[PDB]
Formats: C-alpha cells, structure tokens, sequence
C-alpha cells in the first residue's frame, strides 16, 4: 500500500540523515589527527 | 592527501542531503495523492 | 582510532546499500501500479 | 507524475550508488596509509 511506502521512505529518511550525522562526525575526527 | 580525503567527504554529505530533500519531496507527492 | 573509522565507513556502506536496495524495490512497487 | 517520481528514484540510485563506490574508494585509501 502508498502508506507501507511513505513510512519505509520516512524510515530510509531517518536513517540517512544519522549516515550524514556520523559521515560529518568521521569528517571531524580525521581533521583533528 | 588527509585533506583530500576530506573534502570527499564533505562533496559526499553535500550530495547526501540533497538526495535526502529529494525524497522528502517524492514522500510530501506520495502524500498528496 | 583508523581501523575503527575503516570500520564505521564499512557499516555506512552496509546500510547505505541496504537503502538503495529498499529504494530499488520501492521503485519497483511504484511502476506495478 | 508516478513516472516522474520513478525517474527520480532512478537518478537517486544511480547516485547512492556512485557514492557507495566513493565512499568504498575512501574506506581503501584510508587502508593503504
């Protein structure tokens, strides 16, 4: 059904955006090796 | 290079987030039908 | 600390790739309607 | 249009894919230091 698809994508959504979270996280560390 | 690698992965997060407002988007057209 | 950010960057991948294939398969769905 | 949204979803995964294989790329240079 369109709302089992809405809800996956809020959920892939969720979960990008903590990717970016930890992608920006690992950007900092290595800048202050 | 450590730099480099750095500004990879600051083009990587740029293009993430704007993949991330594109779904938000297609899940915001989902909603309206 | 440099394995450990190999590793993190290893579990990104897995779950980024389970993304698009969630994506792939809400792809699919969507042109079966 | 839903061919629209899946044309989109398309260019995303082709994306999402590109930045698997770049952030892969990353992970293995990371390796060899």
């Amino acid at each position: 059904r369109m709302r089992q698809i809405e809800d996956r994508l809020e959920e892939i959504l969720s979960k990008l955006h903590h990717i970016c979270n930890e992608l920006a996280r690992i950007r900092r560390l290595l800048g202050e090796r």
